[PDB]
């Protein structure tokens, strides 16, 4: 049926949008293709850990996979599984694998919780049409508070075995002249201290993050979505995937929506219509819906920028082998706390997470997720034969990202007399993983496919809210930027359009 507003998805853009709609008194239905993650499973927990993956780990795959970087230690725990509506989806394109969350809360269920504001000068570079003062004065603070961002205690961090891995890389980086920074998080660091003291159930300190955290992490189901439901004006329907969007003859929008069970069986196909339609299906999901609608003729007025301008936030993974006298520890918190900030907005910029590893015994490896500034972009191109929007990105397009990451880590290796690992990503000698993405950005870029508030060009009352808006790069972990932009956009859309 009819509902005044529909929001597709339940990640960051969607959650912000639905809260503010509900507070404005607009009855809003959110459609989420994944599950509401609140049922204890066979181990009594909602989510599987990284050392006991099961079908809950994976969106319709037939075998579990090791977290990237950890195959040498964690393939031993992989098992065949039934295809199921699990929480983490590795979306394979021809030369890129994009990892996304599936469920109520989207990527907030599976991400590392790192809540970081972009550098203002870089924000101003990437989005020159946006008033940066309102962003830094009003919308970034609002996002920080609503997300429940918090900060690690420095003394605890310095003393705990669970962050030795971080301290080792800080010392090594320091020998090369390179500094680190603490990274704020939505994981409750007070809870984490209590975990280490044996006072509360472990999650971060029990090798959980990428298939969900059973405790501690303030994902969006606890923050924005809980608040949205609290307005009395928002409902969420799960295992509902929007397939098509059209403009109805009498106004508004009509959606074809498939309802499935957790085994993927089709239960019903429904028609849902609305006055206001907000897309929060992510960089991949929102872009696919709009490229499909353009190229199958159901939203024929969409422009040529729909599909364009995608980048992986410069994501590159690499690892260094420590000296024997610098073990990183068998006990590594699954939530990162430190990064190396070598980001100056130049082409050599690197912001790199000091990433924990879950093996559980000493391996001497330091792992890093680098964020770089690489101008290359891909395009989503509709394939009518398979009804899928294919990403045309080629691995050589990540050469500038690899080059930037390698120049930085070469400095660290030179200063310390260490070498890379070459065996973490596959059998072929490969020190830099250059065909994955945790931070997809773009596809429906703000001001190009849309106006400067995410109103889709060619249409009224049609909005995009999410990572698809961002022009390929933010220089930091992206969810705070997505959240703050969504706060700006929905406030303005409600004032002028609703
Ligand atoms: C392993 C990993 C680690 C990360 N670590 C961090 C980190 O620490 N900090 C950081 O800032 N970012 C991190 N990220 C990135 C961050 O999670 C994303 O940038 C963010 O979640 C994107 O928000 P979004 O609103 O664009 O979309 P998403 O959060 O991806 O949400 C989209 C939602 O829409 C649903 N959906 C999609 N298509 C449809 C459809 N057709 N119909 C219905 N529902 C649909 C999805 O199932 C999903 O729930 C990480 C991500 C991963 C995968």
């Amino acid at each position: 049926g009819y509902v005044p507003a529909v929001v597709i998805g339940t990640g960051y853009g969607a959650a912000v949008s639905a809260l503010r709609l509900g507070e404005a008194g607009v009855q809003t239905l959110m459609l989420e293709m994944g599950q509401l993650w609140n049922q204890p499973g066979p181990d009594g927990n909602i989510f599987c850990g990284m050392l006991n993956p099961d079908k809950r780990s994976s969106w319709f795959k037939n075998r579990t996979e090791a977290p990237l970087g950890s195959f040498l230690w964690l393939d031993v725990v992989n098992r065949n599984i039934d295809p199921y509506a699990g929480v983490l989806d590795r979306v394979n394109y021809d030369q890129m694998s994009v990892y996304v969350g599936r469920g109520v809360g989207g990527g907030s269920l599976v991400n590392g919780g790192m809540a970081v504001e972009p550098k203002r000068s870089y924000f101003e570079e990437i989005l020159p049409r946006v008033d940066s003062s309102e962003m830094y004065d009003r919308y970034f603070p609002r996002a920080n508070s609503m997300l429940r961002v918090n900060h690690i205690d420095t003394k605890w961090f310095e003393d705990t075995e669970w962050y030795k891995f971080a301290r080792v890389s800080r010392e090594q980086a320091g020998k090369a002249g390179l500094g680190t920074v603490f990274v704020p998080n939505v994981y409750d660091f007070g809870y984490m201290q209590r975990e280490a003291a044996g006072e509360v159930p472990k999650s971060a300190l029990a090798t959980e993050v990428i298939y969900g955290n059973n405790h501690g992490k303030q994902s969006l189901d606890k923050t924005y979505l809980a608040a949205a439901l609290g307005t009395g004006k928002v409902t969420i329907q799960t295992l509902h995937q929007v397939k098509t969007i059209r403009q109805t003859k009498d106004g508004g929008y009509a959606l074809t929506v498939e309802q499935k069970d957790t085994d993927g069986k089709l239960l019903a196909t429904k028609e849902i219509s609305c006055r206001y339609l907000f897309l929060g299906a992510g960089s991949l999901g929102s872009t696919e819906l709009l490229v499909r609608a353009r190229d199958t003729g159901t939203l024929p007025n969409l422009n040529s920028e729909v599909g364009a301008g995608w980048g992986p936030n410069g994501n590159i993974m690499t690892a260094r082998a420590n000296h024997m006298w610098n073990p990183t520890g068998a006990h590594q918190s699954s939530i990162p706390a430190l990064g190396i900030d070598a980001w100056d907005n130049s082409d050599s910029s690197v912001f790199a997470e000091i990433a924990p590893m879950p093996a559980g015994l000493e391996t001497w490896v330091s792992l890093y997720l680098a964020i770089t500034k690489n101008p290359q972009r891909g395009t989503f191109v509709y394939d009518a034969a398979t009804d899928r929007a294919k990403l045309n990105w080629t691995r050589d397009q990540n050469a500038p990202a690899v080059n930037a990451a390698k120049a930085l880590f070469d400095r660290i290796n030179k200063a310390n007399g260490t070498i890379y690992r070459y065996d973490l990503f596959g059998t072929q000698l490969k020190a830099f993983a250059d065909d994955f993405c945790y931070h997809p950005l773009g596809g429906c870029v703000l001001g190009k496919a849309t106006d400067d508030y995410g109103r889709v060009a060619g249409y009224k009352n049609l909005y995009v809210t999410d990572g698809s808006l961002i022009p390929g790069s933010v220089g930091v972990n992206p969810f705070v930027t997505i959240t703050a932009l969504a706060e700006r956009n929905v406030e303005r859309i409600i004032k002028q359009d609703v």
